[PDB]
């Protein structure tokens, strides 16, 4: 289903949020910091499959059993946020 709809029935909702900080930093937040990469969603696919810590602060984002192709859209999806 669309990318949004996998954000919810995996909890990428649960720690991040468009905009506003919590767990995670806010999805479009993740755009504005990465935004100038040749290709982010494809490598924040490969570490939103096993998540990790180094990337945002000392709180790894825990791996999650996305398949590739899910990760992939809920990564163009984190920088197509609102
Ligand atoms: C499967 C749903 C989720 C998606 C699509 C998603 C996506 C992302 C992406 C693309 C990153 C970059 C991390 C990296 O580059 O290694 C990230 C970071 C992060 N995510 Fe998620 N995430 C999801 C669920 C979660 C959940 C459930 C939590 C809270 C338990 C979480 C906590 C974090 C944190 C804290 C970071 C910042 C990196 C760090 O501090 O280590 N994420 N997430």
């Amino acid at each position: 289903e669309d990318p949004e709809v996998l954000a919810k029935n995996k909890g990428c909702m649960a720690c991040h949020a468009i905009d506003t900080k919590m767990v995670g930093p806010a999805y479009k937040d993740v755009a504005a910091k990465y935004a100038g990469q040749a290709g982010a969603e494809a490598y924040l696919a490969q570490r939103i499959k096993n998540g990790s810590q180094g990337v945002w602060g000392p709180i790894p984002m825990p791996p999650n059993a996305v398949s590739d192709d899910e990760a992939q859209t809920l990564a163009k999806w984190i920088l197509s946020q609102k």
